């Protein structure tokens, strides 16, 4: 039960966020706007980028002694034409996201046939 | 209610299903390991990628949905060091990813603030 | 009876708007300052921008509104040293904006004499 | 409450009037006609073009001895498909100006994220 | 009583005002953040910078009456590590500001053995 | 409650104190004038530098536990000619230090429409 306040940055498209408690956690969400075109007819490609990262400590047996951090980090990224419906896409993604989230940190790959999507 | 059948594809340690009613609609999720060695000490960093797309027909004049088709897709990628913890990582990936999600698609940026997790 | 919604753009001291719920009509705004050094004495020189577009599907034979598209748009400039009063400048623009604005797609001059204003 | 009359001007296509009062506030309005063709079929483009002007001196705090004067001037512009609706678009531009026709000339641009439309 | 309205400004990081009545005084707000690595542990290093200022005009008698004109400012600036407790260096820097704040006009200065901190 | 006590220094334009409690808190106040030629008049230009900083140790795990040591530091300028009016600015800067007081040593900022002064 936390917050992620908005942190001081640069950037105007993306926006930075911090842990309240851990200011060491971050997040981070950016949107980009593109333009294709075919012929005369032109159509937005809305993108999405959300970016959770915080650091953790190398060595699992040392004593912790400030071992050197590498980030852990889950992101997400979006590219749709604009007023496309990705509740689909999202529904799919989310159920396969779902078999892998228990087992994101242990090299671990179960074989699966198929996924049922609710 | 539909369930994502693994394609007749060649396996790559890398597993791609389709959509059975829609087999417009596919997925993919694949697990890789890396190495990581700072001087004496090497850690194993786990790598989970899924994507999940559609072809979408752009928004076109015709009555009938006919046009150049754009792909949309939502993906989601996860890196870490073998044995971390990423429970408040997802925790806050998931709450931006809930507060951008209607704007998927929008074109407009939210200017938020804070976002509350947990 | 709508509202024009920032774009998640970059602003560069130019803002650009899209209209809420027909996002291909948008606007943009920008205000820019020059120096006008004339001998010994210089001023500012106060440059506003506005332009309002919306693209056109041109006159096709299909019953479908279906055909190339071409900008239609309107644009407003307006260059005055700081501080200046522009009021009489503009009722006039505006009095013969009144005359032409019915005849802005006509294709036909209209020959007038004199422009009554205020 | 005054009025322009037509004064003598060389060019045909565009029409240049003068202030009664003060001959040195003028204003002009062109009207040019353009065809685009895609394949076969051609369009029609009517371009219009309103510009009012007036002489300003150029030194407030001077003792008004014929200081340089600098023109300050406002500009309309309309290109568009004959037949086209401008209709919308310059209730758009009108709402936008309304905006910065207070703050013409004082090189202030306050940030607007959004122009609501009557 | 006034506010200070925000300025549309291109840079993010940065937020300028100027104040309603008087829209040549203006005010800026900005935070930075930096990293200070020390060995394996990267500290975060907050700059604030707040800048207040207005033109004056030194009136010079001359045959043409228009003197230049200068920025009167005033400025604040803060640089800390951290979660750093400023609440002693404020009461200080308040202290002696409250000495200087009458005389910032004057050009007098006279020798203070001691500051009195609340 | 606390004396800053005047430190020995050889300059004499800049007068340093330390905190009677902790000589390690010191504060610096300095006024200097520079002179602005301006046709054949020259006018005066105050500027007061006053500065409060102390020494904050960023705490690091190690195996021999000494970290590094930097300041925080709490800094106001001014300058503007002489017997001008600074109250107006003294005011606004004061009312956006209020504003970011509390966060000096947080790394959040929040978008801020409008700042009201007293």
């Amino acid at each position: 039960a936390y917050k992620l306040i908005k942190m001081a940055g640069g950037n105007s498209a993306i926006q930075t966020y911090a842990r309240e408690d851990k200011t060491t956690q971050t997040l981070s969400t950016q949107k980009t706007i593109s333009v294709l075109r075919n012929g005369s007819t032109s159509t937005r490609i809305i993108k999405v980028h959300i970016n959770s990262t915080a650091p953790v400590t190398i060595n699992t047996c040392d004593p912790t002694k400030c071992g050197p951090t590498v980030p852990m980090g889950v992101s997400f990224k979006s590219s749709m034409p604009e007023d496309a419906d990705p509740a689909e896409v999202l529904k799919a993604a989310k159920a396969a996201l779902a078999l892998f989230e228990a087992n994101l940190n242990s090299a671990f790959n179960k074989n699966v046939d198929e996924i049922s999507v609710a």
